[PDB]
């Protein structure tokens, strides 16, 4: 059973709906600005989390350069400059959550998490969040799958 | 010391060389029959490949299917339309090499065959070929970094 059946299956979307963010470009659609915001006030809640379980989890990860990280690869993927390649080569998802124990209950919080971004956000349409959300939802439970075989 | 830093120094290729790939769109300048092709040539090579010891690597694994892989991944991330994605999720290419024995001496026997490949090719010039090869062997010590992890 692949890596992205396992994640259809655990999460509810399989990858058609994940990938329905490449049928038109969302970094045309929303520009790098927004991207920036997202991932800012997302990392804002993750810091902030009181549930030691899930903070610590970003303990050896410094915050700015986490939020960098994040956006430059959602504005990579969703249609806009490859800046995650310029500076860090392959995306390589699986590979780099391996230091970090990825479950099902930790997906669940990071996608909390980004839920109450996304509804705190003003310049992203209703169209366009469910597709992020599809596949923000279907990507964190691939690396569920991903981390269940390391 | 991270993945892309291993690659770097194992292959003589950093990620900044390796993302050439990346000034122009390369599927724009070569078309997709030039991919299809490239990869075809490669992977008969691989199957056609004499040393067991490789040969066997890609035995649970249908040629065609193989090719059709690879090159829907060059043309996704050389330019052209998301083709991987939408069929098969995210690259994930240290998750997906996890069940196979990628080692520092498999790493140059790829690049061996692919050198060939390019050799061969009738659509691809020089500042392509190089730029491809950069990826290719940085990619290639990517893999045996994320293998001498798992
Ligand atoms: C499933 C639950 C998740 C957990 C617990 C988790 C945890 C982490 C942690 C601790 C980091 C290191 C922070 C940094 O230094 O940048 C990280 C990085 C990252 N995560 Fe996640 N993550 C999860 C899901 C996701 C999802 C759903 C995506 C994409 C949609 C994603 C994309 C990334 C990216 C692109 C990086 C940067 C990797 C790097 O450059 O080092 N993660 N994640
Ligand atoms: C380092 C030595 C390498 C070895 C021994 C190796 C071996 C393999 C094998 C056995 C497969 C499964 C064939 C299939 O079912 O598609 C595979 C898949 C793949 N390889 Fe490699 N590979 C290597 C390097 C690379 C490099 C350098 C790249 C990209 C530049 C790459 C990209 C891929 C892709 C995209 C797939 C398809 C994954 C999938 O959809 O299952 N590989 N490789
Ligand atoms: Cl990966
Ligand atoms: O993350
Ligand atoms: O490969």
């Amino acid at each position: 059973q692949s890596l992205q059946d396992k994640a259809s299956v655990l999460s509810g979307v399989d990858q058609a709906e994940a990938f329905a963010i490449d049928e038109s470009n969302l970094f045309d659609k929303l520009g790098l600005q927004t991207f920036i915001n997202l991932s800012t006030n997302f990392y804002t809640r993750v810091y902030d989390d009181e549930e030691e379980w899930f903070q610590s989890i970003f303990s050896n990860s410094n915050k700015e350069d986490a939020i960098q990280n994040q956006y430059e690869f959602f504005v990579q993927r969703m249609g806009g400059p490859p800046l995650y390649s310029q500076r860090k080569g392959h995306p390589a998802l699986i590979g780099r959550h391996r230091p970090f124990p990825v479950t099902h209950q930790a997906a669940e919080r990071w996608l909390e998490h980004m839920q109450n971004a996304l509804d705190d956000s003003v310049d992203i349409d209703q169209d366009s969040k469910i597709k992020m959300m599809k596949f923000f939802r279907h990507t964190a439970f691939f690396l569920v799958a991903g981390n269940e075989l390391k």
